């Protein structure tokens, strides 16, 4: 019962032209399109892309292979798959997307007596997600994700999510694969676009992203705090030695100016402020600030050395609690 | 004698729709696997992925194919292996599976009376293998390997081992090429998942891995040990070189810093404190708390001279005791 | 309706050849050219290269190609683009330029009853483009970008701009994706150029590119102005503390030596100086000359303590003024 | 006379199944293998692969295509390589193998009337060489290359060499491009493999490398010998400067610190230790055991001055003479 | 009349094989080569490869495509181009060159009555150049470029320059894109070679090189003199300043040895000495020398002050003589 399929196949393709959509000139063919994401891939900020793997499934009703026989379905593979017409489907956003080969090709096919189709086809798109680091790292972003057609406008293919919006889209559990990234949930919708050739539909996935912060704060933050309580301890060292005073000053203001440009090597090189920058530069002033506070006193230390005296253990006070109060804000702010 | 295989191998092609499964609509098709793993490639944990390079063996019945000659074997290549159906095997996790070309495409495929078929395939496997740096370096892995099929089904192919499942996969003693790992064994099984679509089957296969600890203890954790032993050093000068003391604490602390930095480098930007980052955690308090100690005593050398002496001999036998009873806690929980 | 269409498109395909052009030794062929900029890729001065996306698009009048019925338009795909003539076009300064292939063939194809043809194609081009680094950060780059023909002289095939210029190229709103470029606007025209074959049609776009500082000034710029600041602190400190005053003026100077080793390591190994150079080179001078007058003044503050003591004052005074003046005029004349 | 060669190739294919050996049921076919090695490329270290580039030729007999003619010999391309049976040598080792293809397919094909054939095949290797280091840099290297066949057992196809093992391997004079190493020579052989399908044929060729030392001692060795006599230099300053030679002792460890960790950072990541690094740790004690000598002394200048000074002196004539005397062992005792 | 092209082109095709050179068994085939450069891109002397795009123009003479008509040139396209036979021309020296795809794959093909063909081929080749690094970088290189025939020996097929050698390669005025080097002009030969199949044709054409100087002035010269007068600025400090003497030594002589590491990362590895590394080596001994002499001064500066004295002030004159009279050998030697 095996030479039934065989003729069933045959006779289909005879009398069949790919090039041509169905309906083409009676109706306007209707594709509903489901996504399931495997593993949402690692963004690279530098690059501005994200790579993502899903199993991509698309359905479309044509009148011209419609049969009977003892069987209501044809699985099918990939040699089928070119026989036929499929929609040009494009991703308007991916820079450079390339399907798998090995060990098979990825790919279904299969037929039903309504005219019914699948077409499933895995991919690796690495799309484009533009980001604005201005609150960096303390940033939420939102990748999106836009598909649509080429050469039909919407007047001859149209595509409308299957059922409802919650199960149009699914993300695996263990499918989250970023390092330094949280994905919060997920965001669909349709749109349309006017160019010169007419209207196109756009169906549209927002990933939204939420930050992950601890590595930066090993990284940055916390050897700039360190830094900083290196140098008060100065304040508690007497006038008279001033090359001991000397070394802490100098070693912690280069320290905090090679930080800021190790910071930025691995960070894009965005041509503005961000809050780590910020940050930065308030540690500089602190460290700063204390040699200049020596250089002062050390100059006047024999002409009026009670102002000296009183100014030096005032310093040891002041200047920890400002530096405390100012990380409240910084944090409070961005945290809230 | 050449001519009669010609014939032989005409006939068998026409009548033969390579579209279709063998037994289709009469039973279920049953493939026999073994593997044989050449080499087992470098692991990146920047990128979460291991090479593998396999000689993938398949099996399955075909009755359409079935002759009588001289003999009962047909050695031939690649130009026969598209010409009938082959299963549209593929691998779960691999993100970009590719096979080889040169100098000839690796494949053979061989024919029997009875319609036992055999089909290696040599591949290249970049899989992706997620790893928990918890108690990294102490750590153990299990990088998983799955593969099974795309458009079939349970209800239509099933995969399973052939012979027992120590023979099922192999190993070459000298296919582990690991500079970082040891391949402990290996582990094999069999399940199924549920889809839209319907059941599949998965055949999977786990390798252990076990880190080798040497070069990071060359890296990071000797430095950092041999950077402690230095600060302890200032606890034998006098208290009047004030310099002389100043000097040691400051290089020390920035040593350390610098060091924090460049281990995590190469190592992934995990948003988490790793077992080694708590050592060097503990070594930064070490030699900061010895500079502290400088300074208070600095500070009442001239009030209390008694107190401060006093307290810089006990620092010189407290601090070494302290960091060699730390150390033997640390090591012994973690390789225990 | 539909076998209607597949009659129209057997027919024209019998008796053409896509190996000649149309009007092949009766005229002179035309092509009307169109652009739409989707995105302005990085640039990357080191390979001298920028990456554009674009929408091409293309039209010629064949008469061929004829046809009436129900239809004026005839949408269609990839598969027929190869079918029939299409022109070689080829960009000249294109390094290294590949199409889109998944998930489908990016490219369109139509024809009218009057012979008109439509082909669309979208492309990726990795040009190069050549830049002056003499005013450098302060510099404004012309990148162009050529296409014209291959084997068609100018006396078989001839590119002109469709409408105006102002709708020939049109760049989107947000496709403009460089992080350290501005994108000014666009020029476009025509010329002529000779070779041993004859001569061709040359159609030239040009992007004015006006750089955006603010990436620099953290990196270079202000941590040679606070190096400066620090080393001029040794002015108000008195001579007796040789060692305090020796430790800023050697820390300052190596410092700005190992910033212009970093600060030209992503720069182009360009073989002359550029004006950030010479900032920096003024910037060695102050702080190498600070040195200087400490050991001078060192020296003589024994024979004649009254004129090193005079210096000393002095030197507080002029030097931050001369860095002061500089200033202006080193900002003034470039950002004028 | 150009039409007579056409009726014979066109005869010979027709008939000539190009899916079965020549012999097939009547005896074994025998290869002679030759090869030219025009290029021995880089050897890299980390990833254990060397690139080579060869023009593998390779000769058969078979009786399907015997002719008479006017010519003896018929000098072809690409083109006809495929229409007929070529064996499907693969190299063993070879992780990923492409051929040449522009601007022409690298290939020839001569065929003669007894049935001799002829099928040069440029080809560009990037083979795996496994590599111990536990005498780096004075260490010998033997990377392999083999090659045979895939689904040809032993009983079918058999490799051997054409005339004698010196000529059957021939490297070019200037075909040794390794910027670190020296082709001492070559070595060849031949052996047989066991597996499931059965017995195969394997040809081998090693190549032995032998190290150039010269980039290490300027790199590592040589600023670890200046950096000890640096060291040696604080011997010479009286016990009063404590300053100056706490900063000799400090700036030498922490220099011999940095080293290592820089000299690893191109050594592959091995899990052992090497010889250079050996001689480190020898190092890194001179230096740090010339510290613990000035904190010893420093602490009895007062109490017992006679020994303290006995001890300096003592150190300026011991320390040197051990270093001297080791490095006669180390570089004796590993070169010879 | 278009269709009459179109009968031409059939009839030509019919009765003509591809695979057999024109006047086989007659007459020896003779090509004429002409070459164009467009762009002579980068030299990576890491890789010993440089990149190079040329369109490539080659005609020689067939009796078999002979037609009469009323044009006596056919202008055609890829479409045809593998139709006929044409010359499997490689460059001997190319490590991987690929031709150009899209927008159309860049080729032409043009016949004449008598035979006269034309196909020109653009061509992007990295070429291999093996450089001796002894006079780096004041260093003349010669770039070959040797194409020739793989199958088709001098019997059969020659290469000769067509016209004068003048003419035969050209080289754009814009086209030199080389950031470190400049293009001085270009030769060109035959030659012929000898192997087992028989002598075979060269054409060669080699590029002269002559490497521009100015970015290693600025990276590695000019520190290391700076380096060395920061040095000589302790010779003009007082004895009893120890602390202050041994900062300026210690510094300097640490960075030198850190430029000697920096300079040569991106430098190839060459396993002997070159011009840099001697000039280094020298400026190294300058600021090792002066630490000695301060060292030796401070020996003896109690028991005979007046030889210490009287040595120090004679070193502040004869150490910067004879490092500015090195630098007049040095320079003068090398520039001429
Ligand atoms: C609005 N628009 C145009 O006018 C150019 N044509 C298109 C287009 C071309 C084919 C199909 C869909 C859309 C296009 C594509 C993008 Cl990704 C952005 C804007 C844009
Ligand atoms: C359970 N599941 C789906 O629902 C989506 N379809 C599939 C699938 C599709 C084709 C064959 C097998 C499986 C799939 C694939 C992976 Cl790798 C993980 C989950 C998953
Ligand atoms: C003027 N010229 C030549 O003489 C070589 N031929 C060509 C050419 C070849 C085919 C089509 C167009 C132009 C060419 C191409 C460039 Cl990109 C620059 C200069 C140049
Ligand atoms: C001994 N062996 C096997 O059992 C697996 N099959 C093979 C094989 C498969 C086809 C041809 C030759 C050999 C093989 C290949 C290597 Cl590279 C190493 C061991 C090995
Ligand atoms: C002299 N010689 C040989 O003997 C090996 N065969 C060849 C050859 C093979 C085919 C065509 C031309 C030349 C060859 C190629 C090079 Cl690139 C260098 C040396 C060499
Ligand atoms: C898009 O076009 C379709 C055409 O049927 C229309 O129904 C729909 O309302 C349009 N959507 C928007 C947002 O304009
Ligand atoms: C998987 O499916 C097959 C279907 O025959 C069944 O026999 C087997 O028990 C299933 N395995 C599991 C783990 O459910
Ligand atoms: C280019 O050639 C065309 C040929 O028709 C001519 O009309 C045009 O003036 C030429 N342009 C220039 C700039 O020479
Ligand atoms: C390999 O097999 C062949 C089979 O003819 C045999 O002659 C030869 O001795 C074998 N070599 C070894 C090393 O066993
Ligand atoms: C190369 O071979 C040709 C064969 O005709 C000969 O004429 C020519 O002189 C030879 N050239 C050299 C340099 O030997």
């Amino acid at each position: 019962n095996i030479t039934i399929f065989t003729r069933i196949l045959d006779g289909l393709l005879d009398g069949y032209d790919n090039r041509l959509r169905p309906g083409l000139g009676e109706r306007i063919t209707q594709v509903r399109t489901d996504m399931y994401v495997n593993s949402f891939g690692p963004v690279s900020d530098t690059e501005m892309e994200y790579t993502i793997d899903i199993f991509f499934a698309q359905t479309w009703k044509d009148e011209r292979l419609r049969f009977k026989g003892p069987m209501q379905r044809l699985p099918l593979n990939n040699l089928l798959a070119s026989k036929i017409w499929t929609p040009d489907t494009f991703f308007h956003n991916g820079k450079k997307s390339f399907a798998h080969w090995m060990t098979t090709p990825n790919r279904m096919l299969r037929i039903w007596n309504d005219g019914r189709v699948l077409y499933t086809l895995r991919l690796t798109i690495s799309a484009e997600c533009p980001m604005d680091l201005e609150d960096f790292p303390m940033d939420e972003q939102n990748c999106p994700l836009k598909f649509g057609s080429y050469a039909y406008p919407n007047s001859e293919v149209v595509y409308v999510w299957t059922n409802g919006s919650t199960k149009s889209v699914v993300v695996a559990e263990d499918g989250s694969r970023l390092n330094q990234y949280h994905l919060m949930g997920q965001t669909v919708g349709t749109e349309n676009i006017s160019t010169s050739t007419g209207e196109y539909t756009i169906m549209t996935a927002h990933f939204h992203l939420k930050r992950k912060i601890g590595y930066f704060v090993i990284q940055t933050y916390l050897p700039c705090i360190m830094t900083v309580i290196l140098s008060q301890v100065s304040f508690w060292l007497n006038r008279e030695s001033v090359a001991a005073r000397t070394v802490f000053g100098v070693t912690t203001v280069l320290t905090m100016t090679t930080l800021s440009i190790s910071a930025r090597n691995s960070l894009p090189k965005v041509a503005y402020a961000t809050a780590m920058d910020w940050f930065i530069a308030v540690c500089y002033a602190f460290v700063f600030s204390a040699l200049l506070e020596f250089a002062f006193v050390n100059y006047i230390t024999k002409s009026q050395p009670a102002r000296a005296a009183k100014i030096d253990k005032m310093s040891r006070i002041v200047f920890p609690i400002l530096f405390g109060t100012f990380n409240l804000v910084y944090w409070a702010t961005y945290l809230n």
